[PDB]
C-alpha cells in the first residue's frame, strides 16, 4: 500500500528569522487518507524563539490530505521516493519567509526535512513581538504547473487582543517520481484547519494538529 492508514513521521528543521538561526526537531502522526494529524515540535537550538512560532507551522504534510470525489493525489502518488516543495509566503507588514521542504519515506517512519529563511519581519510588529495567537482555516487553490503542482493561498494570523495578520504564499510541489509515472490531478482546492493543542516553556514545545480535505471546486 505504501502510505498506511496511519503514518509515523519524524521531521528536522533550521533556519534565520531575521538573522536568528534556530534549529527545530518533530515527531508526529496522522491519518494520510482522512486528512488529518498531529505534530509534536522542540526547539532544539536557537533558545526561546524571538519570533511568533506561528510563521512555522505552516512548513511542518501534503501527504495527509483526504483525496475526496476522487482526485490524484499527487503527493501520495510520489511514493516511496516522496516529493519536495519550495513555498514563499509574503506578509502584510514586509515580512517574508521563505521555506525549502523535502519528504521521504525511510523504514516506515515519515521524514521531513525543512530549511527557512525569514527576511523583512517588522520589529514592533505582531510576529517580532510575539503577539500573534492561531491561524484561522485556509484554502489553497491547487493548478497543475508543467510536471508539478502550483498551490496559491491567502490566510490570515490571528492577533493578540486584535484581528489579523493577512499573508499569502506561493508554492512549488516537485514529485522525485518522473511526471510520466503520475496521473495528474484537475485544478482542485484544499480546506486547511491548523490548531495548536498544547504549549510549553516559552514554546519551546508546541503541538500541532491539521486537518485537510480535497475537493473539486463547485458547479
Amino acid at each position: 500500500e505504501l502510505i498506511k492508514e496511519i503514518m509515523h513521521i519524524k521531521l528536522y528543521m533550521e533556519g534565520t528569522v531575521n538573522n536568528h538561526h534556530f534549529k527545530c526537531t518533530s515527531e508526529g502522526e496522522g491519518k494520510p487518507y482522512e486528512g488529518t494529524q498531529t505534530m509534536r515540535v522542540k526547539v532544539v537550538e536557537g533558545g526561546p524563539l524571538p519570533f511568533a512560532f506561528d510563521i512555522l507551522a505552516t512548513s511542518f504534510s501534503r501527504t495527509f490530505i483526504n483525496h475526496t470525489q476522487g482526485i490524484p493525489d499527487f503527493f501520495k502518488q510520489s511514493f516511496p521516493e516522496g516529493f519536495t516543495w519550495e513555498r514563499v509566503t509574503t506578509y502584510e507588514d514586509g515580512g517574508v519567509l521563505t521555506a525549502t521542504q523535502d519528504t521521504s519515506l525511510q523504514d516506515g517512519c515519515l521524514i521531513y526535512n525543512v530549511k527557512i529563511r525569514g527576511v523583512n519581519f517588522p520589529s514592533n510588529g505582531p510576529v517580532m513581538q510575539k503577539k500573534t495567537l492561531g491561524w484561522e482555516a485556509s484554502t489553497e487553490k491547487l493548478k497543475p504547473a508543467d510536471g508539478g503542482l502550483e498551490g496559491r493561498s491567502d490566510m490570515a494570523l490571528k492577533l493578540v487582543g486584535g484581528g489579523h495578520l493577512i499573508c499569502n504564499f506561493k508554492t512549488t510541489y516537485r514529485s522525485k517520481k518522473p511526471a510520466k509515472n503520475l496521473k495528474m490531478p484537475g485544478v482542485y482546492y484544499v480546506d486547511h484547519r491548523l490548531e495548536r493543542i498544547k504549549e510549553a516553556d516559552k514554546e519551546t514545545y508546541v503541538e500541532l494538529h491539521e486537518v485537510s480535505v480535497a475537493r473539486y471546486p463547485d458547479l
